[PDB]
């Protein structure tokens, strides 16, 4: 599924991301834009053999099991395929664990490089939430 920005903002709010760990909805929407272009089916393989999955590009190195990332963890206790669903629940629940682990949203490199410090409210401007 490819979301529009306001559709995704509304779904993220329903699933509890609005100001989760102090990060406003615009931060989460901005991260999703630059991680996945709002596409729940996005996958990207890293040079080291891990893979990033879904709307928030969650990495098999730590967070989900894909059976092909040697030495990795599965800290969200989920198959990585579950992070590719049209329903964003599994990705949101796993993202809550990631953002709570000490470094906030800096875990998402694209957020740090493209969203952090910017006018992220523009991502939710005009949206009926
Ligand atoms: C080690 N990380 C913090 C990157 C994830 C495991 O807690
Ligand atoms: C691209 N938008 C204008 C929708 C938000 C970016 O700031
Ligand atoms: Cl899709
Ligand atoms: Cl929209
Ligand atoms: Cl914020
Ligand atoms: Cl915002
Ligand atoms: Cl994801
Ligand atoms: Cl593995
Ligand atoms: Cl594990
Ligand atoms: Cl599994
Ligand atoms: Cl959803
Ligand atoms: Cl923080
Ligand atoms: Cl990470
Ligand atoms: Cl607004
Ligand atoms: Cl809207
Ligand atoms: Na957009
Ligand atoms: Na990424
Ligand atoms: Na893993
Ligand atoms: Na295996």
């Amino acid at each position: 599924k490819v979301f529009g920005r306001c559709e995704l903002a509304a779904a993220m709010k329903r699933h509890g991301l609005d100001n989760y760990r102090g990060y406003s909805l615009g931060n989460w929407v901005c991260a999703a834009k630059f991680e996945s272009n709002f596409n729940t089916q996005a996958t990207n393989r890293n040079t080291d053999g891990s893979t990033d999955y879904g709307i928030l590009q969650i990495n098999s190195r730590w967070w989900c099991n894909d059976g092909r990332t040697p030495g990795s963890r599965n800290l969200c206790n989920i198959p990585c395929s579950a992070l590719l669903s049209s329903d964003i629940t599994a990705s949101v629940n796993c993202a809550k664990k990631i953002v709570s682990d000490g470094n906030g949203m800096n875990a998402w490199v694209a957020w740090r490089n493209r969203c952090k410090g910017t006018d992220v409210q523009a991502w939710i401007r005009g949206c009926r939430l």
